[PDB]
């Protein structure tokens, strides 16, 4: 009610108040709806465009005030545009709004009461539609145009050189957009922000200028790491009398070994000391990514810190020098496929493995059984009460037995219980008969498993997974080598607006045709690659 | 096999699939087959006899081989002349067996999208 | 279609399959039933408050009206 | 047949007409004693809504539920238990009754077999 609101004002009511009812329910979707306490942000939050014009003309009115949560207005702004594109898009039309109507940037450094500014509240609670325009923000005027995000260099009708602006966004302060992103869960939308455009080729500029350098060296180090560990199995000099050693000292020259064996042991010491942090970091990361991601650093883990304790066992002789060995040296040719990373083309098809074992191994894994479980029972007490066979059966398992004569059907047989049998042995081409069609329509349905928009959504999903895991190790590699970061690039911080050139660090994109407007937002006479 | 737009079609996607999804299928295929190979190829000497009775060839890739045939065609004796409880030796072949088979199912959708 | 329409027909079958035993487990045990529950008839127009017993949802954005339409005081969960 | 107009709409299974009658909202107050809806909160976005439960739930004899769950020779039957006050109710149930009650039922008939 504007009308009432108007007299209301009028009379001197108090437009800073606030609000600590019962009402702000941390359960948020119900009984809830928080405002951050304030008159104006009400106004805000609930599309009363012309009282929040109208409660800003009053001089007594506060903005910067804050919440019980330390929220200022445009913090609960943010915290209320929900993922729903054009819902006739209002936030985005006035955030833009009390920008524009007052403030010089002292509003976009203030934190909460969890020492966060308002772009890094959007990401942490990863609403990507709001951030999507504070990270764009182009103001086509200059008495103000001191709050942008993007700036345009060149004006060239067609081609046109973008600034953008990077302040918190790149990971060189504590607590980055970045940072935030990538290393958080509880979020659905990941991959739909990172095509966004001053996070999209950021990532890209890293991978061309230091993490794929960096990568392959983890792959091609890891690489020979396993061979080493298989070349004591193969072991050319084929067989000397049993082999008392598996990874010995070798007092005896051919140095080429004694630098071999010690190749293994380094290694298995930076995976348990790089490693042992995970534990020191991914607190609820692993219970909550119950089906995802992040657990290789535990199965990397299991595999190297196993190596050593081969040999910790071969000094207190538990019999167990190559029992722990070799069933744990299994995992690390299985644990190569987390280099399976690196090509867009390898990345799908690596994804969708994991896919399927979660899905679909399991849901037919359990149907399986049960008819393995099934039909093996009438057969088994088929094979020795009648049906023939009558004392050639004392070798093993007279149940078991009989299930895996039943179990090597799926995989390959062909034997003699069918000829060596009794009670009417077509009877026992009935009874597998029923198992064999059993067993591929239960097959022939995982087809099925694998289909339902698997054209359209898990080729795409699978882009989702992959992009994602990419930018992780990115972040990784940035954060794995604090030596000398002197090949970080941006552009060296030109000229925002003032007196004040040397200001803050940019970055360059470019644009091409459709809606040739004209142009009086640039910065320079035209220029190009102006080295001079 | 240029001639008929029946024929060609057929022509084309032979090549398409060796240099898309074949080589996807064998990286990962080899991973496997020298993955669970190299826990067979220890285990056919040090423990589970047939003891005396091999002394044929290639005592590591021979035990490959025996996990090989499996994926074209096979059924042989290294389970009968086995031991270390040799239901085990029909453990680490069904971890192989259907770890083939998803990868094998999965590059029907490398064939899709 | 059966891309389409039989992963959505076994959606179709399998929330009536699972509906017909959620009515069979009413009727199974007659013995106590305490936990069903009804909102306890809150008020429906008249000085008969004590009306009929009423079920609670929620709802959301997408033109706001204004509202002559409503029960109580703007209250929460009131427990009072 | 004995049977009420909402209860004709169920067992003939005619679901449009009774996504309006288990609505049914008239924002007026000289006459509002005949709706199956009601809105208790007016609070912009959130609003907690009052469906009317008279003979949906299965407390009176031959009840909507029981209609429409245990009936044959319709087909749309999905389309019915799609709409708001069957969607949730029977949501409720396996909340509170059903779900503990049915893994009893599959842990003692696993035991059985």
């Amino acid at each position: 009610q504007g009308d009432i609101t108007a007299v209301l004002i009028a009379a001197g009511a108090d437009v800073n108040a606030h609000a600590k009812g019962v009402f702000f329910n941390p359960k948020y979707q119900h009984e809830g709806f928080y405002f951050g306490e304030t008159p104006l942000a009400l106004a805000a939050c609930t599309n009363q465009p012309e009282i929040v014009q109208l409660l800003m003309e009053n001089e007594q009115t506060d903005i910067t005030s804050q919440d019980s949560r330390g929220n200022n207005i445009l913090h609960a702004l943010v915290t209320v545009a929900e993922d729903f594109k054009t819902q006739n898009d209002f936030v985005k039309r006035m955030y833009d709004m009390i920008l524009l109507r007052s403030g010089n940037w002292e509003l976009e450094t203030m934190r909460n009461n969890d020492g966060l500014t308002p772009l890094q509240l959007a990401a942490k609670m990863g609403k990507a539609e709001i951030l999507k325009y504070i990270l764009s923000r182009e103001i086509k005027e200059k008495p103000l145009r001191s709050l942008s995000r993007k700036f345009t260099d060149w004006a060239y009708g067609p081609v046109s050189s973008s600034l953008y602006d990077l302040t918190n966004v790149d990971t060189t302060t504590d607590n980055s957009v970045l940072e935030i992103i990538v290393y958080n869960t509880n979020i659905d939308n990941r991959h739909e922000m990172l095509t966004l455009e001053p996070l999209h080729t950021l990532l890209h500029t890293k991978w061309k200028k230091f993490a794929k350098y960096m990568f392959f060296l983890s792959f091609c180090f890891y690489f020979f790491y396993n061979i080493t560990l298989t070349l004591v199995s193969y072991y050319r000099p084929r067989e000397d009398e049993d082999l008392p050693h598996p990874l010995a000292l070798t007092h005896k020259m051919s140095w080429l070994q004694l630098l071999g064996r010690m190749f293994v042991l380094i290694w298995a010491t930076c995976i348990s000391v790089k490693e042992g942090i995970a534990i020191f970091l991914l607190r609820p990361s692993d219970l909550q990514s119950i089906l995802s991601d992040a657990w290789f650093h535990f199965v990397f883990f299991v595999q190297a810190v196993l190596v050593i304790l081969s040999v910790f066992l071969y000094l207190f002789a538990y019999k167990e020098y190559l029992a722990c060995l070799v069933l744990a040296m299994a995992l690390g040719w299985a644990n190569m496929l987390y280099y399976t990373r690196g090509f867009q083309s390898m990345g799908m098809y690596s994804v969708m493995i994991q896919k399927v074992i979660l899905h679909d191994v399991l849901k037919f894994l359990f149907v399986y059984i049960l008819f393995l479980l099934g039909f093996g029972v009438a057969l088994a007490s088929l094979i020795e009460k009648c049906s023939k066979d009558k004392k050639d059966c004392s070798s093993y398992g007279s149940f078991s037995d009989a299930v895996l004569e039943l179990f090597k059907l799926t995989i390959g047989l062909g034997d003699l219980n069918i000829q060596q049998n009794s009670t009417y042995p077509i009877l026992f081409l009935f009874l597998l008969i029923t198992y064999v069609i059993l067993t591929f329509v239960l097959l022939l349905n995982m087809l099925i498993a694998l289909m339902g928009e698997t054209v359209e959504n898990v080729s795409k999903e699978s882009e989702r997974i992959w992009r994602l895991q990419r930018a992780r190790t990115i972040l990784e590699f940035e954060k794995m080598l604090p030596e000398w970061l002197r090949s970080r690039f941006r552009m060296g911080e030109l000229c925002k607006v003032a007196d004040e050139d040397f200001r803050l660090c940019l970055r360059i994109n470019e644009v091409k045709w459709t809606e040739w407007k004209t142009h009086v937002s640039f910065l320079n006479e035209d220029p190009g690659p102006i080295r001079r």
